[PDB]
């Protein structure tokens, strides 16, 4: 029986892409060392970080008057690096925010901590859709606008680019970056953990305009300076290099089945399964999240009822595991259900998790 | 063949480069890649409170300090040591003792958060440690902070300063785990573990229970001492594959004798190249005075004080011909520099060792 | 390495080929190969009735229809559908549509068997799908013929035609199981295995249960579909391994995600293929009209409409360098046809479109 | 252990079974499976040609006889050898000559496309070979038909009839390639490849060049003698696996022997069984008359004339607990039946006549 | 891979080998092998003394001390020692102290040269040295002898035992080089060279030059300390080829950091043993109490403290497997020793630990 990875984060890496890291653990490509060994400032790694660099330049079409940066410290580092760099670019320190779920929720708390946070629109009653932008109240002496592209607790996503009248744009992608073309001109920065859906936990990638970089504060740790780091070419210090050497895998095996534009429409085939039997569930499987606004990447629900059958959904874990399918458990702050379909994961694993949850049904409907 | 004396990241040990490689892609029967592992999983749990269960074993250390895994590296805690304590007391000043560059980019990055005295006077070339007496303490100094071992420069503190009493903060970046460490007497000690422990990604900070709490308001929560403290590490995901890397090389020191064997293997492989530069009749030239001596780098130049250029191009581009890689100075001091940790075994120095010497025997006048 | 354009017999998936391999001696553990295997043992009832059960499933056959397994490929069925069906009326007449190579010589077959009527005028160049309401049908027709997919010339049918009522019979051979369809509507549906669904040698046909009994004398037993449907497919010894191979290829389909996967996945493909050729400004030429292109079939030429004959050796050249085959064009054609069948990964398809994007870069004028 | 007496399709060399297991991933270094594989490539070319050549080199094939491979087995040839051969004359007439099963379903089957005659009395049963001086031949008819062995029955031809210079037919299926054969003597021979050639999917055809020409208007493309003899078989995607297969089982008879080996191991291994027969006293039955004994397929019941059925199902029982497959004899006849063909190798006999032999000795009343 | 733990003679280092394999035939050019040299040459002399500066400089032999090598091994000084030294009192009286099988042989060998009495009374068993302070020392005897390291019984001396002035000789073949020595406080230290210094056939003898010239008359010239003395171990012909060797052990020694060095190591080894069998539960048992514990030989038992005989041989044969030799206990003992002298590599006891560890997991209950 094989395991099928409904990894959240750190998710399911490709096979092949598994496959090569075990062969050249040891010696890589004749070099005589491991990537575990290897020094950052060698040759050989030189060539790993900048055709990862390379990489995603290519795929997301990135144009030459953004810097492409790897750091640490995970989107949560962002949290703070974010504002760290960009909140002082105006007199007001201030920042207009954007709140769709809870990872939205955790970055305007945690930029309270260098300045004035304003939620633009009124708060939601539940995470369930996107409110609309004809009703955020925009400051026009924000520094920037932070929004949150896909939401993993929640299964809310963006499938537009907000107008937010001219304003910085900051955009979290780490639960949907590279799962479809960016037009990354309309940004500011980008930002996105590489452990859900580009590789390895350990590095976060950073796209910024180069002309947002020395606007940061005095309190902004030089590892997370963007001016820092992209004058040193993310080699200000020792950069987790194993993790851009594992995300420069990933990024090639996207390259290599299609790109950006091809893992769009795969996305749409795996969630789409997915929903329809959702929708045709007659209420057995309930999923709150308003059609517009679906991830194509995490899609969360409940059995039973909108509140949820503790029991049945114990049994669903449990069935699910004994099928080798693996954190299928949903976030311990929402509970239920929650189905990860990175791009990684294949559609042969949805057609597993579809075929299960169809006999699952079969089952224990009234 | 191939011996690897990087500087950092550093040599793994054989034994565990084989066991990441055969359980790469089904760790322990799992079913999946530590790579692919959820740091929420009871299968991670176990590996970060094994890691965790080592650090404390083989150092230590009491049940008052807590031991966390940050991201960052090593210039991330020259900023997080000061966000997390520079507000001890209510001067936001802090004393820093400066031995060599790594020191002194610390001492720098202090200069962002508060007041930051260099406590000692400024020294003509980092060639010895300035005496603990004539340091230039402040009472009111929130903390005091050095390096254990200066990478680039050579000078390694065989001993714990005295503070008078204060905090003191410890970089221990290239020494960790190469020999015993009073943990009592330090206030925060942190290194990353790319040099004598890990892989480049993770460091350990181990800070004592009570110094929690003075984060300043723009500590990022990541690197908060007190926040990642209360989540186990696990407030946002940490480096897992490098916290797996670090359990399995710390599990290589502990079955190799612990801290006090890695002690006595530091002094004969230290000692082993040293003696062939004292008796090299001053053809190399190390300049750290013989009681700062590191035991873990060992920079030095060839032909004379100055160096010799030329010969120190034969000398790395021979040394590379026989398979002794990472042997090159740091470019701001240029020269050679041989990195001696952990991994870095006994035949690897004699072979290192039988290399100079022939070397020395065919270019000296 | 090898990336197999084949236009039938066609790539087989990967998984499949390898359940063949390990089961060839000894299948399931009862002693014996499936090409030693009875036709009328408890064994092979196995798998041709899974094999049955599979294709109703994956298309939602209904229970008033008969599938069942018959040799002589599809050319065989050009001559099985008259024989069995041209007699539906006194009047032996049948309107066949004629769109490409193969409607074509299924419409000169019947002409063995009967008065055949093309609905449509002569389209001069294969290029499109004349409109159906534009047919001239004759309401004393027996059946309508017509072809789904032109495997030559790239010319599917994206929708059901409307016959008003008659008996409609569709050659499935090069699209089937590529999209869902309506079995419904339709009287006989045959499809050689050898192109999508497993390797040559058998021809599933799926015949609604009021069509049996109007075959001519002349039919013989082995073709005729009322006797095959009577014995279950065993009126005499069955391609036994073809129907075996068959069944893993329909049960890799289904766990792929059935016929509704197969055609967004075929959409994927062609699209790709498709705007190369449309972005190329002239240097790539597909003649086809885009509402009726082939997500199968993509045949192209190179250089100019005609053909350049140096370009296009070089292109098949290369690609064979690169272990790309099948690439050639239909020899009544020439020129270039990738055929993307379900077994043709994404990961296929992209080292094509990569080799001719590089193609036209290095000699687009 | 398996001992496999099927009757058809039977079994395989083991070496035969175990190259195209490891061949059946990447075909003689090509890359690609023979299921894979094109019938328009190089590679399939030089696969059905060395099948032609070895039923030309095995048989002695003169060269003014076509050797042609078709689909849709031996009873596809039931309707084929009409269609093709009974307007040879215009009367359309075709003399028959039913020695069993086999015969009168081609009888029956031709009598759908013309005017049939058995040429001698029905037999009581089909047991003897009805005298060739006993035969009422039309000298009008415009072929004559018979089949060389009764798979069934266990009547087999050694001799090739008198039919005073017609054109002769003959349906060897179940004794293809067992004995030498005059083809000089023949207008068209069939035969099944699953019985003792190959597996199921594929029939060899040699007809004499000059009867191509005849076939009615009614006879499908893919079954006329005249248009694949022109296609080299060729005329639609063949069974590219079963010719494959084929080919493998002709070169391992060519390595033992060829077709005059293949007479002396029939010999003794038929012998083996009926000796066991003859001298059973009664015990075992087998009512053809020796003169006309098969050498292939050995029927016969226990007990009794007629047959007892509680000892032979014990048999069955036992036999099939002794791992020997498809010893029940048909159907239509009941009772006991050995299929010895040319893979059925002398241990394989001696197992079932070691058994015979003690079941004989537990049971003689 | 072979894992030498042999007791005497023990493994070599392998760069030791090497040399003495590389120029076997042209020592340095000479022309001549080493097993060819004249002992009266030029070139051999430039060998023993070059010999006996190593070992003068390793163990800080004073100026006042004679270095001398003879034949005979270990059992050679059990009588020389007696031979050359009881008569320094006229009562030819000498103190023995038997703490294991060596110095017991060596005591009842003593006893063919004068009264020898053992200083304490007879243990049960060589677990224990038996304490200082409750020797009975003759004032009156000609010296003191002990054991430094018993082979067999793994009992070792970590001090100088104070004999009250008496000239104090002591047996060190099982530890010689291992450890700094003060020799200034012996009067006759001597070693057999193939334990932890080198091969067979050679044995050193370190004499205070005060203490010559007290020889019997029975004791042969080969063998007397004034005679070998006298002519720089030269009286006759030396083991010429055992004096090179053990001239490159003494070089490798030096090289990988004299004694000093050695001490440490022994440490590492030893304890990464003593750690498995104290946590062994039981499984393992070393009956020499801690504070006597040998660095260089340490037995055990497997099971229970007299030894599972089932359980220890099946721990051989798989230690034999894993290509690790020589780990059989002494006759006397039985069960399992492993000798870890300077020769033998942390790696290799590593590769031991690991295997007790194994060996423990799938045996203990
Ligand atoms: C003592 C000490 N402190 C901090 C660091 C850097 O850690 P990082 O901040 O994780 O890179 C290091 C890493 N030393 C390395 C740094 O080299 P680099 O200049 O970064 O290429 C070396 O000596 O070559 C260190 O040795
Ligand atoms: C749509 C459609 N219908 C019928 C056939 C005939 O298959 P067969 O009769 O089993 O060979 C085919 C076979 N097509 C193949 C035929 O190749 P061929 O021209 O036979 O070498 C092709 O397109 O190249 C088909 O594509």
């Amino acid at each position: 029986r094989q395991v099928v990875n409904f990894g959240p984060g750190p998710a399911k890496l490709p096979h092949s892409v598994l496959l090569e890291i075990q062969k050249e653990l040891l010696d890589y490509k004749g070099v005589g060392i491991s990537v575990l060994e290897m020094s950052h400032r060698s040759s050989d790694f030189a060539k790993i970080i900048n055709n990862t660099e390379n990489l995603v330049r290519e795929l997301l079409a990135v144009p030459d008057n953004y810097k492409v940066i790897f750091l640490q410290g995970g989107g949560c580092g962002q949290f703070s690096a974010v504002p760290l760099n960009l909140i002082g670019l105006k007199a007001g320190r201030c920042a207009d925010y954007v709140v769709t779920g809870a990872w939205s929720a955790k970055a305007a708390e945690e930029a309270k901590k260098f300045g004035t946070i304003n939620i633009v629109h009124p708060k939601l009653g539940s995470y369930t859709k996107i409110p609309d932008p004809s009703t955020w109240n925009l400051n026009p002496d924000a520094s920037y606008v932070y929004y949150c592209a896909n939401e993993t607790v929640h299964g809310v996503e963006f499938d537009f680019i907000p107008d937010v009248k001219g304003a910085v744009l900051v955009c979290d992608m780490s639960s949907n970056f590279l799962s479809k073309p960016v037009d990354v001109s309309k940004f500011g920065v980008i930002f996105a953990g590489a452990q859900k859906n580009v590789g390895s936990a350990g590095v976060t990638v950073v796209i910024v305009r180069d002309d947002l970089l020395g606007f940061a504060l005095r309190e902004c740790p030089s590892v997370l300076e963007y001016k820092v780091q992209a004058g040193n070419s993310s080699l200000y210090n020792t950069p987790p290099c194993f993790s851009i050497y594992v995300m420069g895998l990933v990024l090639e095996w996207i390259k290599n089945n299609g790109g950006a534009a091809a893992m769009e429409k795969l996305s749409s085939i795996k969630s789409q399964t997915i929903y329809e039997i959702i929708d045709n569930s007659q209420g057995f499987y309930v999923c709150p999240v308003e059609p517009q606004n679906r991830s194509k990447m995490n899609i969360p629900f409940r059995i039973g009822n909108a509140k949820g059958d503790d029991a049945l959904e114990k049994r669903f874990l449990d069935k699910a595991l004994e099928l080798n399918m693996l954190s299928l458990k949903g976030h311990r702050s929402v509970g239920g259900i929650r189905a990860s379909l990175y791009n990684a994961v294949t559609i042969e694993d949805v057609q597993k998790l579809a075929a299960f949850m169809k006999k699952f049904l079969e089952m224990h409907q009234l």
